[PDB]
């Protein structure tokens, strides 16, 4: 009795990690020097896999963990990408929980951000080319210029910074964003509690409304007084930082972001679509509008910093923070210059706010149906296990509302899903394509969508994507750099910390094999067979029919 | 097919409380001033609650949980009770630690905590009288005399406090107690993997051990160079204490500590007893050993503060820190003087190792008992249930091995099982003397032992021993005094985050009535009725046949 389901696809396409994270991460990697990655990460792996986790879930009808009857040893794989989404929706809702804020404080003729007269602003805040306040000059530069308007109601009107010195130090819960927070997740209850498709009010808004903005974020970028010197920036690519690791792991990790794969989400969504769903179809026009939604953000947030380093007498590089509140900061400088800017503050916060609800809701989704259908007492318990599901993340979250949240949610959103989604999803690809067989796979997708996957699909699947993957996982640990959110840098016990982060969701895989061995009895051949076949047909096992025992199935393709 | 089961009551009758919680106890109380009220709630409520939790888990057969099927809507009693059991357990798995490092400690001829030339010894660390170290003199006291070889030992030797400025700065685990908490918790794995007999050994060793090293300290105790005047102080009473609140909670919290009520475990333990079991004459000789164990262990305790304050030249008052590393300084100092100190340090480290895993293993089975009987399922995984017992144990135990453990410790210590466990005791002790029925309980005593319980325990059950609780809680809110750690004062957030442990417990009781009124269907005096009703007769709910609706009811004793 599973739940079986053109704006569908575009509303799929546009993600708070398109909107938020990807702004940040291209101005920290330079404009074009992170599409280059990004767009060959996309193509021989985000894409693939895209297609693999849609027909994994479209063909087993299971979620992230369930899906590994086909392959017994690997369901880590799947408790480890539940964990990773329990991990991000922390510090997801708290971006949910600066957008409610944000919107709140838009509800005013005068916005927030726009002067320095307020109590939150420090004596160190400059208006821009005294826009509003016309004292002194600007006859000094930052590292990082966060001394504007914007910046401060950013860090010490919302986030409270200031009263938090380091990791070491977050402070108390700040009560504003607590009672956000709350408002945050009960929202996230309600759409929840009653099913998957309970909620559809929050897709359809999040289909037009995010295109919409952006189309008129970039109009009037573009035509803002040094956006030239921004886009001239997006257009030009620094060799130098290709040559450097950094850009390549965070476009890899982006693109799982991005498209949803490593989290379970994919899976779990594709549970529910019709078994003769087009994954192929989907996977090409998700990936295809991705990669245009993240290059005009990156053209508008580009477009932004050229006019915000000219107003600011800054350069591009110094002009703005290289961290999650990037977006808190470029839009609501933007929405000032635009006429009638209340209006469009409330639109573009509603519009944050409402992408960030289905963000959430997609994470939780796949932690409930990941979990649910492992234990189906979980299926018959749904309002109650929500509850558990909302109120621990709500807790977890209360970290990142505090005076130093935002170097918890820098080493969250460094470490809950770096190389652990890419170990997670390399070891999926792993699963699929070598204990599986990537022949079987094409079989399976011959069943559903009526044409067996080309050469370039089992190409990738089975050695491309894999091989990439590999490479990204293994850089990311040898070319580690110590976490620094702007100019502070973290303690080396916090990044030990992440390092714990991260390796609790990858020790999943290897601890679940033990797991699965121990718990197996018959001889070590036995039980090794017992781990490697599909579950539908254990009877091969005892006929001694293992595919996976024979060369030509690592021959195959 | 539940496993049901002299030397067996006196080794219940001692515990890691009245080896080390009492004694500092004791001494923070002043002498005699702690016995008065110890007594008082010995006699009035703590032999009498632990009669009913004998009586209760050896009639329902059930643990703390599911022993509430006669009143359904104080399951959350039993909920509160394996919350707290298990937050005990984080910090008596520290105390098991420290007795191991200091046993390892032992086996040298030169014990580390008899002089000041070590390492860790600060140049502060007088040597007592010169004993091994004669340099300057004795010309100055502090209000904690922790510049003693004992303590320095013990503070920086083993916790390395000195590293930790307070519980804002706890620092890092220390190692060498990570290694011995890990022993621990895999010693007390392999103690519980296998069922709940399948530990004996270490119950025959903490028998008769406790009770012959006590012995030898007291005899040794009172022919000590100052220990009369110890003894007078112990034996004088101090009235104006008596006037002030803390020793009445202090007293009673410790009896429900020394007793084991309230935390599950008398009655998850009786849930294995014969029906036939005389709880009365348990409870009876159980209560009357503890009373005497505690005195003769105060008697011990303070013949070593006359001695030392005799060899430090300072007041007992002043003489040792009055927090749960007491008898790891006191022990230490007297067993120096005993001949041949380092067999004696052995045996006494062993027997505290010995109490203290009995202590946690009685814990832990309270938590897998209630947890196992409210879910079938983990008793048939209790090899892998108690692996996470055990593990998140350990985890949330490496908090009091940090540098500032001893904060966390103290904190824990006093908001774990506070308020929370008189609460607990009162909602059981109105649970089944009210809602259910002293009269009913009577005849549940009068079937299992062949007598009903005589007037003396009726009225206890049902007015003196709740008025008393109600008093304490009551006592506890209004005159609640901010935490402190010697000379530390802890910061008044610590005070908040104290009261959160103290509530999370609390609020389980609340919370439970709310969850089984919105579960039950029917009209709000049907659900009121199946909340009260035994489980076994929920018949009569439906033929309106409700003693609780009766006056008689609640005027039947
Ligand atoms: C750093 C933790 C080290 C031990 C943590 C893990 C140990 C043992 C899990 C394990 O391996 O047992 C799995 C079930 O796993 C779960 O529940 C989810 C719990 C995972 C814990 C999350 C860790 C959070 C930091 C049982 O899997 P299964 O036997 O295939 O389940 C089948 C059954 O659900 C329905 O047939
Ligand atoms: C500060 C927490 C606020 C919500 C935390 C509590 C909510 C809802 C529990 C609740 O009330 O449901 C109970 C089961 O409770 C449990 O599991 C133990 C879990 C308790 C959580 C410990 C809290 C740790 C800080 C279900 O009781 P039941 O319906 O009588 O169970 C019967 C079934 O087990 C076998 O028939
Ligand atoms: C299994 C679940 C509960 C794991 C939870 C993971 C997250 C929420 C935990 C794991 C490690 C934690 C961090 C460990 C240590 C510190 C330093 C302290 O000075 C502030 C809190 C901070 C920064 C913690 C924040 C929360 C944290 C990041
Ligand atoms: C078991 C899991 C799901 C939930 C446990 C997490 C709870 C206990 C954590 C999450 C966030 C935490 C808070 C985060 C920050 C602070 C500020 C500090 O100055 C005092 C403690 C306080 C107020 C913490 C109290 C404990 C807390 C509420
Ligand atoms: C611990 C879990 C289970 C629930 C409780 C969460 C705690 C940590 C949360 C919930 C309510 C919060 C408080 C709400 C409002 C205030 C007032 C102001 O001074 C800011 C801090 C303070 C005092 C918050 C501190 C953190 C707080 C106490
Ligand atoms: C904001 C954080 C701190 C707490 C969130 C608690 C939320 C999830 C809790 C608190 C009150 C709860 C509600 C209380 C009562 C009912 C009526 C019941 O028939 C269905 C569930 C429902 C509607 C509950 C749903 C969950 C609920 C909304
Ligand atoms: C726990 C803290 C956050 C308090 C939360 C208060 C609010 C958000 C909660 C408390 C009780 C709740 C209500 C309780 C019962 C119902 C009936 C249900 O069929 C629909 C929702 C509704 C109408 C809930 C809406 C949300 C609610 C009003
Ligand atoms: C068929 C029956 C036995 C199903 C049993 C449900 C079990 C397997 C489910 C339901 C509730 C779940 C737990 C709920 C909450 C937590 C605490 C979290 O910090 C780690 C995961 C953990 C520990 C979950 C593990 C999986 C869990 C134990
Ligand atoms: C946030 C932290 C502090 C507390 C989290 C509590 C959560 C994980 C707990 C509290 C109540 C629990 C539920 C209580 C009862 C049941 C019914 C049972 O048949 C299946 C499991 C299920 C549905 C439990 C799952 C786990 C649960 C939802
Ligand atoms: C620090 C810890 C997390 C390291 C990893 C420990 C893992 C591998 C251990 C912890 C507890 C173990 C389980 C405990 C009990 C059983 C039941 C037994 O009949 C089969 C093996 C099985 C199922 C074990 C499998 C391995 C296991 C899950
Ligand atoms: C449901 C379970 C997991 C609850 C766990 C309760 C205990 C272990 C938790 C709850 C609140 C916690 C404390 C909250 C805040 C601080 C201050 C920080 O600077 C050091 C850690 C310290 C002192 C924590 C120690 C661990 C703590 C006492
Ligand atoms: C989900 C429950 C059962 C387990 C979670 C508790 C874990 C995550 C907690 C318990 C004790 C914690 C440690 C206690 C103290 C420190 C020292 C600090 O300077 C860095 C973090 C560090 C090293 C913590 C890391 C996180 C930690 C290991
Ligand atoms: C996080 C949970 C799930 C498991 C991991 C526990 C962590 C917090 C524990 C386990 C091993 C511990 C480390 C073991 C030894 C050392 C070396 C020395 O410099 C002291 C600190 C340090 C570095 C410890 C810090 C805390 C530590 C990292
Ligand atoms: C010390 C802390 C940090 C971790 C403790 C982990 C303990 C409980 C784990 C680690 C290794 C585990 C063992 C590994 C394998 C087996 C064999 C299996 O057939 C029965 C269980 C048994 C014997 C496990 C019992 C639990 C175990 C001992
Ligand atoms: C996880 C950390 C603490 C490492 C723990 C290492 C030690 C304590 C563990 C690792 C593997 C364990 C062994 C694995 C399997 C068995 C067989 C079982 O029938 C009895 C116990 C025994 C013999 C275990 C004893 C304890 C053991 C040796
Ligand atoms: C009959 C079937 C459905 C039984 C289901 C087992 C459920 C009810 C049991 C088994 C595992 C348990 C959980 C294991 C660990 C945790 C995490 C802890 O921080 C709070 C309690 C909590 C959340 C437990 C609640 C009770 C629990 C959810
Ligand atoms: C210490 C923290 C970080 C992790 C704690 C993990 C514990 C609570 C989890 C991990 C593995 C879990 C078990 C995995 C599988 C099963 C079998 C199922 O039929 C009943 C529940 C049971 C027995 C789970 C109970 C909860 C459990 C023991
Ligand atoms: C902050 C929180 C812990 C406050 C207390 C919330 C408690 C009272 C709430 C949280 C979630 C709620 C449950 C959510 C869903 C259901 C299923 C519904 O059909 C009957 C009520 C029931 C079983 C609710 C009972 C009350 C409940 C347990
Ligand atoms: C962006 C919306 N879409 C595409 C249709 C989703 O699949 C998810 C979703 C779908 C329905 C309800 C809630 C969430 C939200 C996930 C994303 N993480
Ligand atoms: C002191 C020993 N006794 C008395 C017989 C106990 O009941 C407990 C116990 C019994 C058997 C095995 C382990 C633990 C340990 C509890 C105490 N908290």
């Amino acid at each position: 009795p599973r739940e079986t389901w053109l704006l569908s696809v575009v509303g799929f396409a546009v993600d708070l990690a398109n909107v938020w994270r990807f702004p940040y991460l291209c101005y920290k990697n330079g404009g074009g020097a992170f599409l280059i990655p990004y767009t060959l990460f996309l193509i021989i792996a985000g894409m693939p896999l895209f297609y693999m986790e849609l027909a994994l879930g479209q063909y087993n009808r299971e979620g992230a963990a369930t899906v590994w009857k086909i392959c017994p040893f690997f369901k880590g794989v799947g408790y480890a990408v539940i964990l990773i989404a329990l991990y991000v929706g922390f510090y997801y809702n708290v971006i949910i929980a600066w957008s409610l804020y944000y919107l709140f404080s838009s509800f005013t003729l005068n916005l927030p951000w726009t002067d320095c007269g307020h109590t939150w602003n420090s004596p160190n805040c400059t208006d821009p080319k005294l826009l509003n306040g016309s004292v002194l000059g600007n006859h000094t530069k930052y590292s990082k210029y966060k001394f504007t308007p914007a910046a401060e109601f950013y860090e010490r009107g919302v986030l409270h910074l200031h009263e938090s010195s380091g990791i070491h130090d977050i402070g108390l819960p700040q009560w504003q964003l607590l009672l956000c927070l709350m408002v945050v997740v009960i929202v996230l209850y309600f759409s929840l509690w009653k099913g998957v498709k309970t909620s559809g009010k929050v897709v359809w808004i999040t289909a037009t409304l995010p295109y919409f903005v952006l189309f008129v974020l970039l109009v009037h970028g573009v035509t803002l007084p040094g956006a030239s010197n921004g886009i001239n920036a997006y257009l030009h690519i620094d060799f130098y930082r290709l040559k450097e690791a950094t850009v390549w792991i965070d476009a890899a990790t982006q693109i799982f972001f991005s498209l949803g794969a490593g989290f379970g989400v994919l899976i779990a969504f594709a549970s529910y679509n019709k078994f003769d769903n087009n994954c192929y179809r989907d996977a090409l026009l998700t990936s295809s509008i991705n990669c245009i939604t993240s290059f005009v953000s990156g053209f508008a947030i580009f477009s932004i910093l050229g006019y915000m380093a000219h107003e600011h007498k800054v350069n591009i590089e110094d002009v703005a923070t290289e961290g999650a509140g990037l977006v808190f900061i470029l839009y609501p400088e933007a929405i000032s210059t635009l006429s009638g800017s209340t209006f469009w503050a409330v639109v573009f916060f509603v519009m944050l706010l409402a992408l960030g609800l289905d963000s959430s809701m997609g994470g939780m989704e796949a932690v409930i149906t990941g979990l649910a259908d492992d234990f189906q007492v979980l299926k018959r318990h749904r309002k109650l296990f929500t509850f558990g599901v909302t109120f621990s993340t709500f807790l977890l979250a209360l970290f990142c509302i505090t005076k130093g949240g935002i170097y918890v949610l820098t080493l969250l959103d460094t470490f809950a899903a770096g190389t652990s989604i890419l170990f997670a999803v390399l070891m999926e690809a792993i699963g699929v394509s070598w204990f599986y067989g990537v022949d079987r796979f094409s079989n399976d997708i011959q069943q559903m969508m009526g044409f067996r996957p080309g050469l370039y699909w089992r190409l990738c699947w089975k050695f491309v994507s894999p091989a990439f993957l590999l490479f990204v996982v293994v850089v990311s640990i040898i070319n580690f750099k110590p976490l620094t959110y702007d100019d502070y840098i973290f303690p080396p016990w916090a990044n030990w910390v992440g390092w714990g982060i991260a390796l609790s969701s990858m020790v999943l895989v290897p601890i679940y094999v033990i797991y699965k061995f121990l718990s197996t009895q018959g001889s070590l051949w036995e039980r090794l067979a017992y781990g490697i076949t599909p579950e539908n047909e254990h009877h091969l096992v005892a006929q001694r029919d293992i595919r996976q025992f024979q060369l030509q199935h690592w021959l195959a393709i």
